[PDB]
C-alpha cells in the first residue's frame, strides 16, 4: 500500500533529494558538443561515490548496467549511458538521477540543451517543465491524483504535443517505485486521495509528434514510435498539510519550493 512518511523520513529525503539535485546542478558545464554519454555518467557516478558518499539507486537495478539515464531526441526515457553516443549542437538531452542515502531515494531529472537550439527543442522543453510546474501547484492534501493527470494532459494538447501514457511519476522512499503510479493524464482508473506524508514523483514526458512509443532491444530504451523529439522533467515532493514540498529543487528552478494553499 501507500506508505506514510514519519517527519523522521522526511528529513532524510530532503537530503537525498538535494544530493540529486546537485548532480544535475554540478554537470551542466560537461553538457556540450562531442562530449559522449558515457562520459557524463562516469562524471556523474564518481560525484555521487566519491564526493557525496551517496550510491548511485540505478547501478544493478534490475540489471541496469549504468548509474544514471541519458535520453537524446527521440528517446523517451531510459537512455542507457555509451561512450559511442556523441552530443551535437542542437540535441536537447534529459539526464536522469536517482541517489541513495541513508536508505532513502531522491529522483529527478531536467533537459539540457547542447550548444545552439532548435526551436522545436526549445519550445518542447519550456511546455514540459511547465506542466509539471502546473502539476506541482494543484499537489494538496484531499485532491484526486486523477485532477491532476488531467490537467497535465489538458495543458499539454492544447499546446499542440502530445503525453505519453506507458510510463509514469511513483511513490518513492526506502523503496525506489512505491505506490502509487502517477498518471500523466486523465484516467478513469485513477482514484487516489491525496494526503499529508505522502512522497512521491511527477515526471511527465511529452512527445512533440504523437504519443505512440516503442521499447529497444537492448530492454531499457524507449523511443517514440514516430521518431518526434521527447522530453521530460521529474521532481520528488512530500504532500504537506497545506500543499507540498519540492525535495528535488535545483538552484534554476522558479518554482518556489514550498507552494502553500489558502
Ligand atoms: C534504470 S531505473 C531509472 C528510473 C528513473 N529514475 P524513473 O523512476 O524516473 O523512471
Ligand atoms: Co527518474
Ligand atoms: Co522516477
Ligand atoms: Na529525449
Amino acid at each position: 500500500a501507500i506508505s506514510i512518511k514519519t517527519p523522521e523520513d522526511i528529513e532524510k529525503m530532503r537530503v537525498a533529494g538535494r544530493l540529486a539535485a546537485e548532480v544535475l546542478e554540478m554537470i551542466e558545464p560537461y553538457v556540450k558538443p562531442g562530449v559522449s554519454t558515457g562520459e557524463l555518467d562516469r562524471i556523474c557516478n564518481d560525484y555521487i561515490v566519491n564526493e557525496q558518499h551517496a550510491v548511485s539507486a540505478c547501478l544493478g537495478y534490475h540489471g541496469y548496467p549504468k548509474s544514471v539515464c541519458i535520453s537524446i531526441n527521440e528517446v523517451v526515457c531510459h537512455g542507457i549511458p555509451d561512450d559511442a553516443k556523441l552530443l551535437k549542437d542542437g540535441d536537447i538531452v534529459n539526464i536522469d538521477v536517482t541517489v541513495i542515502k541513508d536508505g532513502f531515494h531522491g529522483d529527478t531529472s531536467k533537459m539540457f540543451i547542447v550548444g545552439k537550439p532548435t526551436i522545436m527543442g526549445e519550445r518542447l522543453c519550456r511546455i514540459t517543465q511547465e506542466s509539471l510546474y502546473l502539476a506541482l501547484r494543484m499537489v494538496k492534501p484531499g485532491i484526486n491524483l486523477r485532477e491532476i493527470g488531467a490537467a497535465i494532459q489538458k495543458f499539454v494538447e492544447a499546446e499542440g504535443f502530445s503525453v505519453v501514457r506507458e510510463y509514469c511519476g511513483h511513490g518513492i522512499g526506502q523503496g525506489f517505485h512505491e505506490e502509487p503510479q502517477v498518471l500523466h493524464y486523465d484516467s478513469r482508473e485513477t482514484n487516489v486521495v491525496l494526503k499529508p506524508g505522502m512522497t512521491f514523483t511527477i515526471e511527465p514526458m511529452v512527445n512533440a509528434g504523437k504519443k505512440e512509443i516503442r521499447t529497444m532491444k537492448d530492454g531499457w530504451t524507449v523511443k517514440t514510435k514516430d521518431r518526434s523529439l521527447s522530453a521530460q522533467y521529474e521532481h520528488t515532493i512530500v504532500v504537506t498539510d497545506n500543499g507540498c514540498e519540492i525535495l528535488t529543487l535545483r538552484k534554476d528552478d522558479t518554482i518556489p519550493a514550498i507552494i502553500s494553499h489558502d
